[PDB]
């Protein structure tokens, strides 16, 4: 549950969404077109 929310102490392009650290960016690019669907837990 939200743990270790950093990854290698060094900024990632990790998945604010749910929390997937992806080496390049494009990782992530790819990966956050899946969420596109669903309705977020708006936060604020
Ligand atoms: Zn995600």
């Amino acid at each position: 549950g939200s743990s270790g929310s950093s990854g290698a102490a060094k900024t990632t392009s990790e998945c604010q969404e749910c929390g997937k650290i992806f080496r390049h960016s494009s990782l992530l690019i790819e990966h956050q077109a899946l969420h596109a669907g669903e309705s977020g837990p708006s936060s604020g």
